[PDB]
């Protein structure tokens, strides 16, 4: 190990290799870090709060819907679904790690050691004029999932050889800087990505801008140092075409990640 001088699994290829995620990624020590939502005014809160707000804002206001959603990168949250539950019939949940995959059907399968996503769901149903509470939204979002899938972003077919659909859309949040050591790496992983969307169809990205890791405690991951430059130009050349592209201010805490702010952008299939 290297102690905190580089991310973890970096030594010798400069970006945190994909086997540290089967290793060194605790689900439970993520979730306590960073969406544990206990107070609304630390930065954590403040970022997730505007994530909750423009997922809100992409599927129940404008029309991003349809019948298949397939989110990549899941890892052990959920919030990423909440709002999108309301305008999508199924959706496929996906991750690289096998122990994130597992802390994700702990929660479908409601077990009492599941994680408490009870405050962020309470957050979203205020968000939908509070039609619903929060055991109601989570029984509708438990129904929507439909399937958990291994994931690879790297590969040109990320979910394997398992069939599935075209999806109406495909989602992607705080993935693809982790996945991804290089800008040809991440625009063939945007690539691979449309192997699984409709012509046309909807492409929802939401990452952090220019950091170069994230922290889970003491324990430091690679991310993709990117620009908004750098995002636009990876997304054209992928094959879409962008229909909104929104730049944040708001960072996480130097403590946990070192981003200059998030991104978030609307594309669609050329
Ligand atoms: N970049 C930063 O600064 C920054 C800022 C804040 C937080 C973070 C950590 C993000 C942790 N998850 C996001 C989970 C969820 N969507 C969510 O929103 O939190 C990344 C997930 O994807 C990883 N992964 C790595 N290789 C992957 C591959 N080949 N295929 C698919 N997945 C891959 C892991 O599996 C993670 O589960 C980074």
């Amino acid at each position: 190990h290297s102690s905190g001088l580089v991310p973890r699994g970096s030594m010798e290829s400069g970006f945190t290799s994909k086997d540290t995620y089967l290793s060194h990624f605790n689900p439970r020590d993520y979730l306590e870090k960073y969406y544990k939502f206990g107070s609304r005014h630390s930065a954590e809160s403040q970022i997730l709060k505007h994530l909750l707000k423009n997922l809100f804002k992409i599927f129940c206001l404008d029309g991003v819907k349809g019948d298949l959603l397939i989110d990549i990168g899941s890892g052990p949250t959920i919030y990423q679904l909440l709002s999108a539950c309301e305008s999508f019939k199924e959706i496929v949940v996906t991750d690289y790690s096998d122990q994130n995959l597992q802390e994700l059907e702990k929660w479908l399968k409601a077990a009492p050691a599941a994680f408490d996503w009870s405050p962020v769901v309470t957050y979203v149903c205020d968000l939908e004029g509070n039609r619903v509470k929060g055991p109601e939204k989570e029984e509708k979002l438990r129904q929507a999932v439909k399937q958990v899938l291994k994931c690879d972003v790297t590969q040109s077919q990320p979910l394997g050889a398992v069939p599935l659909p075209p999806a109406d859309c495909v989602l992607s949040t705080l993935c693809l800087d982790a996945a991804c050591p290089d800008l040809p790496t991440y625009c063939r992983a945007l690539r691979n990505l449309g192997s699984l969307l409709k012509p046309g169809g909807f492409l929802v990205i939401m990452d952090a801008l220019k950091s170069s890791y994230y922290m889970i405690g003491e324990q430091k991951f690679s991310s993709l140092p990117l620009g908004r430059e750098a995002v636009e130009a990876a997304v054209k050349e992928a094959g879409y075409t962008i229909e909104w592209f929104e730049v944040i201010s708001q960072s996480y805490s130097s403590t946990m990640a070192n981003n200059e702010g998030l991104f978030s952008l609307v594309a669609r299939k050329l």
